[PDB]
């Protein structure tokens, strides 16, 4: 099977760079903005991934987000008081950048 990616290019090397330092901002007590800059690469970037989970364990939660250009997400119905683990990497048609890892308590 052929993947493309949400934009219709077909995926499939210079891999993006990792992006910043996470930034986090609470927009309630249970909702999160999740920031970072755009990683430099010498080919266009398609978009990111972005995972959580909890750091104790649970379900992976996984974000695509598919504009260059869109380099914040929000993240709802967090547990208060308990710590995450935020994982965000570029992809770029030839695959992915390597993933920067920010944690916050809620």
């Amino acid at each position: 099977h052929h993947h493309h990616h949400s934009s219709g290019v077909d995926l499939g090397f210079q891999s993006p760079d990792t992006p910043t330092r996470l930034v986090f901002s609470a927009l309630g007590p249970t909702s999160l903005k999740v920031s970072w800059q755009e990683p430099q690469c010498d080919r266009a970037l398609l978009g990111y991934s972005v995972e959580y989970q909890l750091l104790n364990g649970g379900e992976m939660h996984r974000l695509n987000i598919p504009n260059p250009g869109q380099t914040s997400v929000v993240v709802e119905d967090l547990l208060p008081n308990h710590s995450y683990v935020f994982r965000v990497r570029a992809q770029s048609q030839e695959g992915w950048g390597r993933e920067r890892e920010g944690v916050i308590t809620i």
